């Protein structure tokens, strides 16, 4: 509540992070190498945005987004259509969501219903290239199903801030190129911490 | 003209990886670390953005981090106050910004004037933690008084996507820790390159 702008901006700059693979460039550029081509990117503009969950921290993220010309969409099972609609979030059921969305966040708690929310089932219906950034809680983006999607490029970039064990045991998601993490810093801010 | 919302996206891309460090959090988890202390960062809401060079880019910068809660104020020689006003940025005397920003951003042709736009002189009437952005032209920020501004804690941190020659020979801002680079991504989109 205090930290929902600190997670909603971590979020942000999450979607910024994967769109133009700053982190990576950066690690390029601090071993000494000058790589162009590899880090061509994309714009946010025009581009879907599906948000996950439609509280505080979803709703800060999508008019935080759509100043960057990003359609906003989104599912949320409590939060009326008429409560999105006012903050600028069509919603739709998931079913509808998966196709449509260039970029993926997870604003949710984590429930057996949101565990493995996006899981092999969910990517397989996504749209080819699909990023995803999970800032809220670890299990809710299935890491076995992640791993196989940037494996096969149905994802093609994830950012993390949280894991299903913390720090995580398994490195095979921390380690890929194609995906930049954090060490669950949604709610690290000087702000934040002092109210 | 085309390539305006690329160098735009870049630079606010820039601007949230300055506040939460996401590219040394990424680097320091895929060296095996979980290191939460160390990467603790600051908020955007509230906090002062100066754009120096009010142009398209410029404009386009601000508009974004408006959504934020950012206040815009900048510095423009042609562009009028009542036509800044109009998309939210203050218009203000250089040594009126220097020392009211949090972050600092350059968009402006590389011209006498420019050059060494940041130096000592103006880094001294910064306020002390100031976090700068050059996703412009190599040169406006001087980079010899970059890195003594950064050595010193003057400027906390600093995003650069030029340099004064490319790929840099000199290493020192490369390799600082608070400094973020690209090698010149900021018109590096698909998006951009096809028209
Ligand atoms: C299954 N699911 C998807 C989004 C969401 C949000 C909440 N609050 C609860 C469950 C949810
Ligand atoms: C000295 N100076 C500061 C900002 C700026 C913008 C332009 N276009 C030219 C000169 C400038």
């Amino acid at each position: 509540n205090g930290n929902s702008l600190s997670a909603a901006e971590l979020t942000c700059g999450m979607i910024m992070c994967l769109a133009r693979q700053i982190p990576q460039a950066t690690a390029s550029m601090k071993d000494g190498k000058w790589e162009r081509k590899k880090f061509m990117g994309t714009e946010l503009n025009g581009k879907t945005l599906g948000i996950l969950g439609l509280g505080r921290i979803g709703r800060e993220v999508a008019t935080r987004m759509q100043s960057f010309g990003m359609k906003t969409i989104g599912y949320d099972p409590i939060i009326s259509p008429e409560v999105s609609a006012s903050f600028g979030v069509q919603q739709l059921p998931l079913e509808e969501i998966w196709p449509l969305c260039d970029f993926i966040t997870v604003h949710t708690p984590l429930l057996p219903s949101t565990t493995g929310l996006l899981n092999d089932n969910t990517f397989a219906q996504c749209k080819k290239g699909v990023r995803v950034v999970n800032c809220a809680r670890g299990g809710i983006v299935d890491e076995g199903a992640l791993l196989r999607a940037l494996q096969s490029g149905q994802c093609a970039g994830a950012a993390l801030d949280v894991f299903t064990e913390e720090p995580p045991r398994d490195r095979a998601l921390v380690d890929h190129e194609n995906v930049i993490s954090c060490p669950h810093l949604g709610a690290s801010t000087k702000e934040a911490q002092s109210r």
